[PDB]
């Protein structure tokens, strides 16, 4: 349960509103993003991942090794400079993202065909579920 390699469809997402308005999210853009399909590839190596999320406006890519900190400018999102980290706490991938929010980042948990990520930002979480295609 440690292999998030594949094309991800979304079957759930709940309070993605609340957590777009934690990180400041511009409100006209939040009611636009609840409404675009979103796609999540993931590319899994060893400690090294590239994570690409897809819509038709939007997009992030994000880069990282697992174990090693990196300097993160969320161009597409916040445009906020945090110091990010991922590392594995059991079966759970676990990133902080330090900086100017408090208890910014994301959890993913691998379970056979389903991943579900829960993203923090304030006294916020969003809950997703997606279906490995
Ligand atoms: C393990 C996956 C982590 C992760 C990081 C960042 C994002 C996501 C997943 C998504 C797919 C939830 C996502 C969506 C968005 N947009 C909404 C504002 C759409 C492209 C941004 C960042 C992430």
């Amino acid at each position: 349960t440690r292999d998030a390699n594949g094309t991800w469809e979304m079957e759930s997402n709940e309070n993605f509103e609340g957590w777009m308005k934690a990180l400041d999210i511009d409100f006209a853009l939040r009611k636009i993003a609840v409404r675009l399909t979103l796609t999540l590839v993931i590319d899994q190596d060893g400690d090294n991942f590239k994570v690409k999320c897809t819509s038709t406006f939007w997009n992030y890519d994000v880069d990282f090794t697992v174990g090693v900190e990196f300097d993160e400018y969320t161009k597409s999102l916040d445009n906020r400079h945090v110091k990010a980290l991922v590392t594995w706490e059991g079966d759970v991938l676990v990133s902080v993202q330090k900086g100017e929010k408090e208890n910014r980042g994301w959890k993913k948990w691998i379970e056979g065909d389903k991943l579900y990520l829960e993203l923090t930002c304030g006294d916020q979480v969003c809950r997703q579920v997606f279906k490995k295609k």
